[PDB]
């Protein structure tokens, strides 16, 4: 076959499995944060839940763009309930700081796509970051994209 450069416009998927993966790039931070941080490579890990499963802790990593380079994927059976859901709930992603000593958060948002509502798939799409107690509304942006196909096996 043949990949690259390509679209996809469709309201509901054929009928078959729905794997829904999600890959972070990473988290880049604000001239603020940067230099808040502390002159000392940073670590942080973030987290999240999908149809109520199993929580999956990030790979913690020090510096100040690291590149998680994580990817997260699971075969769920789910069309009708799965747009209800991404309206009636969004996903909740915290940053939080992990230390040598303690571990407190700095940081929450809410992840939610729109785009996923109408279109399904490779749909690029951003989210902003603001501190809990800092109250900084310029903390830092996050790379990501979801997907949502049907993960149906073909033969080859």
């Amino acid at each position: 076959g043949s990949s690259g450069s390509s679209g996809d416009e469709t309201i509901h998927l054929e009928r078959g499995e729905n794997l829904f993966e999600i890959h972070i790039n990473k988290v880049t931070f604000s001239s603020e944060v940067l230099q808040a941080s502390g002159d000392k490579e940073p670590v942080t890990f973030c987290t999240y839940a999908f149809y109520d499963f199993e929580l999956q802790t990030t790979p913690v990593v020090r510096g100040l763009h690291p590149e998680y380079n994580f990817t997260s994927q699971y075969l769920v059976h789910v069309n009708d309930l799965f747009l209800q859901y991404i309206q009636k709930n969004t996903i909740t992603l915290e940053v939080h700081q992990a230390y040598s000593t303690e571990y407190e958060t700095i940081a929450a948002c809410q992840l939610k796509f729109h785009e996923i509502l109408e279109k399904s798939g490779r749909i690029f799409c951003t989210a902003s970051l603001i501190g809990t107690k800092g109250d900084i509304p310029n903390f830092g942006t996050v790379e990501y994209w979801f997907r949502l196909r049907v993960s149906g096996p073909s033969s080859g």
